[PDB]
RNA sequence: GUGAACCGGAGAAGUCAUUUAAUAAGGCCACUGUUAAAAAGUAUUCCCCACGCAUGUGGGG
């Protein structure tokens, strides 16, 4: 839904810095550099599995802090999806059919997969020739603001990540690189 | 005009206090430096230059 709150199209992509913080190694401002038609699907994309923490609004999402992630390698995408093809019991409940869909405590593989930590609502696409400042190709459309407001999963949840790593008690496995 | 361009790991700090290397020793016994010479009774003094050339006078290194 449109929540009346407004945030850049940056704070979507980690790698490109946004409000307060610091601008060196990426000189863009906000407001001013936007993304094309598919950067913005990368970055919707990346909501369920890559959710920081935060300042105030400490809830991440469905795995807190973001652990490692580990999977099959293969020379094909069609042979890439054989190796980490392994279906459940049970396929959930789809959580992107345009249903907010509130579950109970146990939920599945569809509703675990495509997490909304946050409601997003994308702006129309603005005129103009500018390239992105993520992939950097030139183009006619950017998008250029969002709404985003945030949400916190309820408390005891019960879900199982199958490409997570955890150390003895479920805790999230990060990288203690510094 | 190159995952590149633009870019300090920076500010600060007595290792100070105490201590004999001390007590002793013979380097001792043996050994010719010997055999040879005139600084002076010579027969060409190691080199240059003036003169007329009866084992000639003068001058300089
Ligand atoms: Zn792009």
């Amino acid at each position: 839904d449109p929540s009346s709150r407004i945030r850049a199209i940056t704070d979507l992509i980690h790698e490109i810095p946004t409000a307060h913080n610091l601008c060196h190694f990426k000189h863009v401002t906000d407001y001013i550099d936007g993304l094309c038609e598919a950067c913005c699907i990368k970055g919707l994309l990346r909501l369920p599995v890559f959710t920081t923490v935060g300042g105030r609004g400490i809830g991440a999402g469905i795995n807190n802090t973001p652990p490692f992630y580990l999977l099959w390698h293969a020379n094909d995408l069609a042979g890439m999806l054989a190796q980490n093809w392994q279906p459940w019991d049970n396929m959930g409940i789809p959580a992107w059919l345009g249903s907010f869909q509130k579950e109970s405590r146990e939920v599945g593989l569809l509703a675990g997969m495509t997490w909304l930590p946050r409601k997003v609502y994308l702006h129309d696409p603005v005129p103009g020739q500018a390239a992105c400042c993520s992939c950097g190709l030139p183009s006619e459309a950017l998008v250029y603001s969002c709404s985003i407001e945030v949400e916190p999963v309820p408390k005891g949840l019960e879900w199982k990540d199958p490409h997570g790593v955890y150390t003895d008690q479920g805790k999230s496995l990060q990288s203690k690189i510094k």
